[PDB]
C-alpha cells in the first residue's frame, strides 16, 4: 500500500493564475497526513518549481501556435509529469496527482496508461476538455488534453507534443457531470461515441446509477484498472467557489463525495487527479477553505474513507 | 418552425410592482436571439403599453368587486392577451408568453385552448392559483386564473370576465411543485380530483417520474398537444430570489431545467408561459441576473436546448 | 387526541449556552397554536426553570467524572424529564419534547419506553450520540445518551445515573442521516449491529427508501409504536445554521420535512423530541428564524401537516 503524491502546480493551460497554488494548499490542509491515516505509505514527488514556471508564463506571451496559448510551456511541463507518473507506477505505487489546471492530466493519463494500458478513465468534469488545437476557440489548453491523448486532429498538432504516446481509445473514457460542452466538442463526442453522462443523467437517474454506468462503460471484462481525473469545478460553485471556470447546476457536495465512495467501493482505482483548485479565486477565507477541504475530501473518500465502520 | 414571443408586462393580478418588467429584462438577456439560435423563426407580439397600464393600476384603487382587486383592469388586459395568443396560434405559430404576473395565463390558456381545445395543461407552480372570486382571501387575481378558466363559482364571477371562453376541464390540468396551497384550494383540487404533484411527490419519486406522471394525466390518447404555464417561483428562492411570493423547499435549479428537457423531449409542447419574474424584487445585480437568466434558461430548454449533441 | 408539550431547556450536555432557549423560541413561533390547528388538544409541561439551571451550570465547573462534564447536573435534570414524560404517557397523551441539547433524550426515551416498552426508536441525527462515559473524547454528554440507555460500559457509569431504567435494546434503535461518527462509535454500532443509515444511504437510495428501511428495522411485527428523537443538526447547516455542532453534507430542507411526513404517514408515532436549536448561535435574524421555524415545521409535519388535501 504505497502512494506517491505527485505535485503539479501548473497554470499555463488557462488564463487565471493561482491554480498552481493548489498542491501547497491541499498539503497544508493535511492531505498527506490524511492518506497516512487511511493507511497509505505516502511520499511526495515534486516535478518542477511552481514559481519558476509562473515567471516563464507571465512573461513569454510569444508562446503560441494559432489560438492555442502556451503550447511549448504546457508540453514541457506535462512531459515532466508524464515521466514522473510513469516511474511512480513502474515502482508499483499509487499516484495521486494534485493540480494545477486540467492540462496536467495529459501527463497523468499518459503516465498511467503507460503502465496500465488497459485502464479505463472516468473524467469527472463540467467540461469535456476535448477541444482540438484547431477547434479550440478559447485557446486555453486545459480544455484540450483529451483531444491530444486521443490523437485527434493529428495533423495540426505541433512538435512540442510529439512525446505524447498514443495509448487512449474512445471506448476507455467516460464523462460524468457534463453541462458546459462546446459545439465542437458535442460533435466530437457524438462522432466518437464517447460515453458521456451530463447533469441530465444525474437528474434523471441519480448519481448512483450514473456512476455504475460510467464504470461499466470503460470496464468491459469487469477486471480493468480504473483511473479518475477529478475536476473540482464539476461540483456546483456554491460548494466549490474557488475555481477558474464555474458553471451553475453542478453536483451537490453529497454527490461529489458519494461518487468517490462508489469508486473506492469498486476496488479497482489505480490513479487519481484532483484539479482546478484556485485559492486566489475566492472572496472569503471560507471560499478557499471550503474549496481546498473539498479537494482533500475527494481524496479521503476515493482512498477508502467511509462514514461508517470499515 | 415559427414562433411569436408574446410580451405581457402586467402586474395588476398582485400587490408588488416590477413584475411587468419581466418581458423587457428577458428580451435584453437575449431571449429572442436564443430562440433564433435554437432555429426558431421568431417575431415579437406586443399586446399593450406596460407603463400605461401601470399608471391605471397605481391610481384606480376603486377597481374592486369584493376582496378581488383590479378585476376590470385584469379582465381588459387578459382579454387582449387571449385575442393575441388566439391569432398567433391560428397563424400556426408557437406562442411563448413572457409575464407579468400569473393572471396573464387566463389569456394564454384561453387563447391556446381556442385553437387546440384538446391541449393538456401542466401548471409548474408552488401555488395552485385556483382560488375563486368569493373564496380568494388575498384578493390578488394572479392566484385565481384557473378557477375562472374552469368556470368555478360561476355565479359570483363578474361581467368583465364574460369574455372568458369555457374550454378547460379538470382532467386536462396537472400541477407540479406545489407546496403553498390554501385550504380553500386544497378542497377544490380534491373535489375536482385535479392531478396535482406537490414537492412531496418530487421528494418521493424524483422529478423524472413526476414529469412522466404529469404528462400522462393530461394526455390520455398519448397524442394530445401540451401547454406549460411556468411560474418561476416554483424554483426554490435560493435560485429565483426576484419573485413576488417565494416559498422555501422548491425545485432545485437542476430540477427546474431537467423538467423542461423532459417536456421538450415529449415533442408535443404547443405553448409556454414564463411568469412571475420581478427584477425590482431583488437585493443585488446577481439576484436579478440569476432570476432573469433562469427565465431564459427555461425557454431554451423547453425549446430544445440540450447539454449534449442534438 | 391529547398532547403534552414537554419543555426541556437544558444545555449541560454540551459546551455552548443558548440551546436552552429552544423551548421558548419554538413556543413563540406558535408551536402550540400549530398543534392546536392540527387538531391536537395541547397543554404545556414545565420540568424545571431554564435560567436556574444555567446558573448551576455556569458556576459548578467541579461537576465531572473523568472527561465527562456535568454528569450530576445532567442526571438530575434528565431524571425529572424521564419522570415527566413517563406520567404524560401514563395519562395517554402524546409527548412532544422540545430541547435543549440531545442529552435530554435520556429522559425522553426512558420515559416513553416505560409506557411503551416495545417502541422502536428512530434517531435522526448527523451524530450517533452513543459514546460511553469512558470512551467519550469530548466529554460532552449530549453525545452519550444512547450508550447510557443501552447500558453500555455499565461498569464505568456513575451513581447519579442509576435511576436510568434498562429498557432499550440495540434492535429497537435506527439512525438516519449519519455523517459525523467517532471511531469509538463506529466500532460500537458495528459490534452491536445497530441499523444505521448514513448520508451515504440517502445519496444511494434517496430519503424515501431509507425512511422505509429505518421504520422496518425497529418494527418487526409491523405494529410497534414508533418514537423519533429529531436532532435538527441532521439538516445541512445551510438550512439549520443555529446549532451547536453542524456538519456539511446534511439533509436538504425538503428531505428533513419529507422524512417527517413519511413517519406521520406511518400512523404509529408515539413520541417526538426536537432538539439542538440554539438561537444565540446565529449571525442574523434569518439564521434564528430559519432554524426555529424549521423546528416548528418538523413538528407540524410529524403531527400530520400535509401539502395537499387531508
Ligand atoms: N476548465 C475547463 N475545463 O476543465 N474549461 C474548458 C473551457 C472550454 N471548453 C475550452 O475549450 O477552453
Ligand atoms: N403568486 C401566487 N401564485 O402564483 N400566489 C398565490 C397566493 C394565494 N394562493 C392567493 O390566492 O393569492
Ligand atoms: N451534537 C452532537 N450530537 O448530537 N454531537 C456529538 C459530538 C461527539 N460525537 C461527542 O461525543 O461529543
Ligand atoms: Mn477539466
Ligand atoms: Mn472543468
Ligand atoms: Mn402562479
Ligand atoms: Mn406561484
Ligand atoms: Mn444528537
Ligand atoms: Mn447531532
Amino acid at each position: 500500500k504505497k502512494m506517491s503524491i505527485v505535485l503539479a502546480p501548473f497554470s499555463g493551460g488557462q488564463p487565471h493564475s493561482g491554480v498552481e497554488l493548489g498542491p501547497d494548499y491541499l498539503l497544508k490542509q493535511g492531505l498527506q497526513q490524511d492518506m497516512e491515516k487511511l493507511g497509505w505509505d505516502t511520499r511526495l514527488e515534486r516535478v518542477f518549481d511552481g514559481k519558476v514556471v509562473e515567471a516563464r508564463k507571465a512573461s513569454d506571451n510569444g508562446d503560441r501556435i494559432g489560438r492555442v496559448k502556451r503550447p511549448r510551456l504546457t508540453a514541457e511541463c506535462t512531459e515532466k509529469i508524464y515521466k514522473c507518473v510513469r516511474r511512480v507506477a513502474e515502482q508499483g505505487r499509487f499516484p495521486l496527482t494534485i493540480g494545477g489546471d486540467h492540462s496536467i492530466a495529459l501527463g497523468t493519463v499518459a503516465g498511467v496508461l503507460s503502465v496500465h494500458p488497459d485502464a479505463g478513465v472516468i473524467w469527472v468534469d463540467a467540461h469535456a476538455d476535448i477541444n482540438t488545437m484547431s477547434g479550440t476557440v478559447s485557446g486555453n489548453l486545459h480544455g484540450c488534453p483529451l483531444s491530444i491523448l486521443l490523437g485527434l486532429d493529428r495533423e495540426n498538432i505541433p512538435e512540442c507534443f510529439s512525446w505524447v504516446p498514443q495509448v487512449l481509445k474512445p471506448n476507455k473514457i467516460a464523462y460524468i457531470g457534463l453541462r458546459a460542452v462546446d459545439d465542437e466538442e458535442k460533435k466530437i463526442l457524438h462522432d466518437l461515441n464517447i460515453a458521456a453522462f451530463s447533469m441530465h443523467h444525474v437528474d434523471r437517474y441519480g448519481i448512483d446509477k450514473v456512476v455504475s454506468m460510467a464504470i461499466e462503460a470503460v470496464s468491459p471484462k469487469g477486471t480493468e484498472p480504473v483511473m479518475v481525473s477529478y475536476d473540482v469545478d464539476t461540483i456546483d460553485p456554491l460548494y466549490v467557489p474557488a475555481t477558474g471556470t464555474p458553471v451553475r447546476g453542478g453536483l451537490s457536495f453529497r454527490e461529489a463525495l458519494f461518487l468517490c465512495e462508489r469508486i473506492a467501493e469498486c476496488g479497482r482505482l489505480v490513479a487519481l487527479d484532483v484539479v482546478e483548485c484556485n485559492p486566489l479565486l475566492a472572496a472569503t477565507e471560507s471560499h478557499v477553505n471550503d474549496t481546498i477541504s473539498v479537494g482533500c475530501a475527494i481524496a479521503r473518500c476515493m482512498m477508502g474513507e467511509t462514514l461508517l465502520y470499515t
